[PDB]
């Protein structure tokens, strides 16, 4: 079974990605960043998730040195916040974004969460830039199934080619209604904060015995199994950030695993699934 995922105007792009929250933040870091993103590309891992949010511009800077001379190796992907996501404003925080990684378009721009400004116009705007060749698709991230279905109604908002939500073992709520709802309209769900924050996000994931010895048994680190799991099955991007190169290499390498059965039942007995409706985690 292909770890792939059909991700905006690309057929197949690997089912694990490199995120970039946290980089660009400090100059002393700066090789360090290009040079696990550099290596990320250099294994297989193609797609690139970043946002003008992030170090104020500071991420974006870092992944337009990382992807330089290589960009038709890359599928990139940025992020516009709401209150640049409407007629006026949008194509100055593109604009702004594509001068940043000095690209002059980028596969997909996401809504970063939903705003005040109503979903037509935004919608509206993306298409402009989609018309104009700033952007090749749009999508969204951050998006519940109610405002998925708000999206969805609107003119041209069956054009979103991904959301982009929080997704780990210990946080599963979407499994309910979400991820559902995506599957069946067809739209690829972009995993973030798949590691949990390297567990930082919950207690004891990291550290907890029988996933631990899970790993153990069949010689990988606890972080490979909990991304194998997030992308388990197909239509899930998962997009941990590493970066430290020995964590990048680890995390490409997670395209290789194949959980048993056996393994997907012990997990849902350690953490199950959801049995209701859950409000969207977000972080
Ligand atoms: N749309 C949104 O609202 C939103 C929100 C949050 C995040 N995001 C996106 O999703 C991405 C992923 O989420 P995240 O960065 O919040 O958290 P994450 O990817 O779940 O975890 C990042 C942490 O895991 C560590 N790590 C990575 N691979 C590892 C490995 N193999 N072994 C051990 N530790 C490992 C990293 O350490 P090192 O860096 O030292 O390797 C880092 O400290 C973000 O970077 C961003 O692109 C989007």
């Amino acid at each position: 079974v292909k770890k792939t995922v059909r991700f905006g105007e690309q057929a197949a792009v690997p089912a694990i990605g490199l995120g970039t929250w946290y980089m660009g933040e400090h100059a002393a870091q700066r090789q360090q960043e290009v040079a696990a993103l550099r290596a990320g590309i250099d294994h297989g891992l193609t797609v690139i998730d970043t946002a003008e949010m992030y170090a104020d511009g500071g991420a974006e800077e870092v992944v337009g040195q990382a992807i330089r001379g290589l960009r038709d190796r890359v599928v990139l992907v940025s992020k516009v916040y709401p209150w640049h996501a409407g007629k006026a404003a949008m194509h100055r925080a593109c604009e702004n974004s594509l001068r940043r990684l000095q690209t002059d378009y980028l596969d997909m721009y996401l809504l970063h969460w939903r705003g005040d400004i109503p979903l037509q116009e935004t919608v509206e705007a993306m298409e402009k830039l989609v018309a104009e060749g700033k952007i090749r698709r749009w999508g969204v991230s951050n998006l519940d199934t109610e405002d998925m279905q708000a999206l969805w109604r609107t003119a041209d908002g069956e054009h979103c080619a991904t959301n982009q939500v929080l997704y780990h073992l210990a946080s599963r709520g979407i499994e309910y209604d979400l991820l559902p709802w995506c599957q069946q309209h067809s739209l690829p769900v972009m995993a973030y904060c798949p590691l949990a924050q390297a567990g930082r996000l919950r207690d004891g994931l990291f550290q907890h015995s029988d996933i631990i010895n899970m790993a153990n048994a069949r010689g990988i680190t606890v972080a490979q199994l909990l991304l194998a799991w997030v992308i388990r099955h197909p239509g899930v991007l998962a997009i941990p950030k590493a970066a430290s190169i020995e964590h990048v290499v680890q995390n490409a390498a997670a395209l290789d695993i194949v959980l048993s059965g056996e393994e997907l039942a012990q997990l849902d007995r350690l953490y199950p699934p959801p049995q209701r409706k859950n409000r969207l985690d977000m972080v």
